[PDB]
């Protein structure tokens, strides 16, 4: 109780808040999905809705501390409010995105930083061949907002997305899963853009 | 009402707030279920909605006092933004969970807790089957978000969710429902993570 | 404004906030609901969707103050959020209550509260014969959800729930409509837990 | 900016907040709806869909200056949050009302304040005979939550709701739209009640 | 992080808020759409969906620093809120506007801001023709809800709709697509309003 509760003090009363990212200081943001349920597909408008858990970590100075002056206390728990967490964000979505899980992260006495919020996103997606054999592939990237290559660093671990979590008997059943990072310049801005494609195709269950 | 004031003044404004168990402090948690109505269900995307009680008791010594020190009080209400509540999430959502009561608690002088919330929660469900007579079965875990079995344990008092409250008239009528404790680990994690299964065998209405 | 300034000063910023009955200084508040419209029926969820008034009030002493020493001032206007509310609650609710007026009480002299919350409540209630003449009946307990009997009594003023406000040309036609206090025990809990009863028997327009 | 800074300073941060009037100091308030489109109609529940905007004024002597003293600024721009505004509320709602628009106030040196915002109402009316060619007709009060006669006094500016924004090709036409100020007493209540009620009759586009 | 700190607490700490613009000192703000999908066509309602970025850019004194007092810092992020953005909004909305993207904006030490929303619009269109091969077509004026001409003008950088993020397999294919700066005065009121008519040549 009153060793973690200094600790909290010390890093998040005495100093001002940690600004963010710069061309100086970038910082690497680590992704990996967790695909969960397909559990809608609508032809009309060509929007998916899709089910996830979505594994952000990264690492910060602001956040080291030494477990020895603090009750040998390697990690805690702390609101996602608390903060700076990454502006990650689906490129393609059509309605804003729903959180299913609380907004809470995990801080390590290296300054590194795990936030796994669930999530239920709606997305473009034209999912004619869904019926069919072969299926239908649909692809949503997700970026930084705000902040290029030069400031934010996106990674997979692995190009594999996990579908350890994906439901048995959703109405439609996953070929194939695919995080994979990006790098693109585009005409209207100078920098770099990283981002991670999430390719899935998959099918309607028989 | 001054004698509640000052208990209420030495518990919350005169701590640091309870940060919440580590490995050291563990902490138990435990689920009792109350199911409701199974409102509806749609074979379209199996999601099934359901609306049940679901209280949590815990128990804190950092919540503990003296009756006798403070008007022979044995217990009292607060909003449950006041304390520490335990962050017990359905892992298989499909839409965030609807709260349809008050988020207050009660607090006990022996610094135990009871938090009933109210919910509507909409989840993963294939329900083919629905309208034979044998029924259908669903399955959804409640499980800390964050905590592994080293912080948190969650148990049942009972392997049976108290059907008491139920509605007689629901378009579905409820043949099995279980509650049972249960631990795994997964590939991501080095802990093991305890759960809650909720399990629910149902059908339509008939006779 | 300088007078009504200072009284609110007195009343919030120079006591601790409220904090709620105990059996020792138990409360009692008091429902009148207003019906307005009987909106929607479906039959797929039995689920009935229903708009009205509630009115509540209650008294406190930490409320009192002499209509002398501040301006001849008789009574006052708040947020609701700057009081303590009682938390009565829909028991049999699917879908959160959606709020359709501000959020504001009325604080007397005396202590006396009132406030006039307008809602609409999704509830459960089989609508099956509201086509015919003799109507269908339906009804939703309302309860204070973390308070026995010991600490709020709730009462009504009168067990006819005021039809004034009802809308002329609604789908639907209210027959009988009656609020009733009642309390029960149950085998989970000692204590006696006080409600209010809504019923509201109807059916739908004809000439 | 440097003066327009001075004046917003005075005005809100160096008084307490103007806590709305007393049956002593009453305000008068003034309403005028501006149609826009009959969004939606659902005859399973009588229940109509409306889109407009609102246009309330009302004066304080707590928000008067001197345009001399600050700049010859005659009127400024400000968020809703940063003054009182009246609680005007439609008195037949089904659901919670949509804004949809920005939350922002004008107030001018003589103390008078215009707040107009858009918003999408659903509202009890029975809609049968709309396909008729004499249309149908609907009514919804708008009057103060809290505060009687004594304290808010509502007028309109005009019996004539103005229909100039209206749309062209909704799907409904608008034969006559009046708002019309009204008294009431409730027998729950000694005080009297004012109130503008909107009256709109309307029917399908050819 | 400590010069970056330095520079923010300077800007937003020890002044007051920028109180926006005035007839005095009006100020130029830049609108530039980026169609991406129209989601959805309601024939009910004459309701259309419609999904996009707009690119606001304006810029600003009060927030001018030199890069040599603060570390070399030509440009950094900030939370919308600790900023003025201006209020620009859709005329013939129905619903509000349904936000997709962090309300984060980028300001550069020559005190200019770019701010580019993703938004789900749902607007006023009767999109009867829909299926034809003509198609039909859509429009929508952003404006300022509280700013006249005098204190705030818009301006596009172009006439052309920037569809080059659209989507591609959307249900509907997009023939033509033009944001139009545009006055109207009004016989009541002494002021011109100024707004950028967002129009839209569409069919499935
Ligand atoms: O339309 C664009 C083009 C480009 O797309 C790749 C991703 C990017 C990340 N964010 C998302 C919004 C965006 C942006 C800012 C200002 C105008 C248009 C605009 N976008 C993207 C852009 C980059 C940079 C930025
Ligand atoms: O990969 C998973 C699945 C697994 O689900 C069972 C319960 C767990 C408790 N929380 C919920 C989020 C989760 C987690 C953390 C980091 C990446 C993925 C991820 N999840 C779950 C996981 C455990 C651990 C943790
Ligand atoms: O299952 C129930 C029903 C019972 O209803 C009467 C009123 C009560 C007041 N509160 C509201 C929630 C409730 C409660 C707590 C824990 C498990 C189940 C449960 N409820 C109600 C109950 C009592 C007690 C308590
Ligand atoms: O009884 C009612 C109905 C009536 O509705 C029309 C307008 C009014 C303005 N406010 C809204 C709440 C209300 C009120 C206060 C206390 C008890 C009942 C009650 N309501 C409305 C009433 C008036 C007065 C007041
Ligand atoms: O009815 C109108 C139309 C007119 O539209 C051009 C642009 C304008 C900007 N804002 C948006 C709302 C509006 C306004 C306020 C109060 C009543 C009517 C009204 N509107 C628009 C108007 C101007 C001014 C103002």
């Amino acid at each position: 109780q009153a060793n973690l509760m200094r600790l909290k003090s010390d890093l998040f009363n005495r100093s001002p808040m940690y600004p963010g990212p710069t061309k100086d200081d970038p910082l690497t943001v680590t992704l990996g999905f967790f695909l969960q349920d397909i559990v809608k597909v609508d032809s009309s408008t060509n929007e998916v809705d899709l089910v996830y858990y979505e594994r952000q970590r990264w690492k910060l100075n602001s956040l080291m501390w030494d477990p020895n002056e603090y009750g040998n206390i390697t990690d805690f728990r702390t609101s996602a409010a608390d903060i700076w967490t990454p502006d990650i964000t689906a490129a393609s979505s059509t309605r804003p995105v729903q959180v299913l899980s609380p907004q809470i992260a995990v801080v390590t006495h290296d300054g590194s930083v795990m936030f796994s919020p669930a999530q239920r996103l709606s997305f473009m997606c034209d999912p004619t061949g869904v019926d069919s054999e072969e299926g239908v592939t649909c692809a949503v990237k997700f970026e930084s907002w705000v902040y290029s290559g030069f400031e934010i660093d996106l990674k997979t671990d692995t190009d594999q997305v996990d579908l350890s979590s994906y439901y048995a008997s959703s109405k439609y059943e996953i070929l194939s899963a695919t995080q994979t990072r990006q790098v693109q310049h585009y005409s209207c801005c100078p920098e770099p853009y990283i981002d991670v494609n999430l390719v899935v195709k998959f099918r309607e269950r028989r």
